[PDB]
DNA sequence: CCTTCTGGGGAATTTTAAACCGGCGATTTTGGGGAAAAAATAATCGGCCTTGACAGCTGCACAGTAAGAGAATTATGCAGTGCTGCCATAACCATGAGTGATAACACTGCGGCCAACT
């Protein structure tokens, strides 16, 4: 999904569902999907392109 | 025994308070003109969010109706030929009018001759 011109990758389970993104004024995101938190996408400052995070979930699940 | 004092009541008069109506002074309001600001509307800009397609391609089959393409057949219009009659034209002569021609001068076009350059 994408936010704020940066596209995150979730989960299985989370593809072709609705999320919801509460970003506090701090300037941290959190996803809350169905009610419930899922685990955070370890935000940073540089803004890194989705073929990285491709490659980090990719070696992730290796 | 008598005199004087006092009190009540009706009439006349005076003063002050209240209410209305008018006059006078002030602010407000309406209208027009000029400037400034706000807002509304439309157009243009950037960017985010989301999803469709790209994955060999589409031609054929059936249903019914209508059209059309080709070939055979039929109808009709043109053409061809013969005989007779009528209308047009043409041929000649006369007279009038238009144009082609002829004379003369002036300007221009074409052919013969001379010279200059390569």
């Amino acid at each position: 999904f994408s936010y704020k011109g940066e596209q995150w990758l979730l989960s299985a389970e989370y593809a072709g569902k609705e999320i919801l993104v509460k970003e506090r004024l701090n300037g941290d995101i959190r996803l809350y999907f169905r009610g419930e938190e899922i685990s955070h996408v370890d935000q940073q400052k540089k803004v890194i392109s989705f073929a990285e995070k491709i490659k980090k979930k990719q070696t992730e699940m290796a």
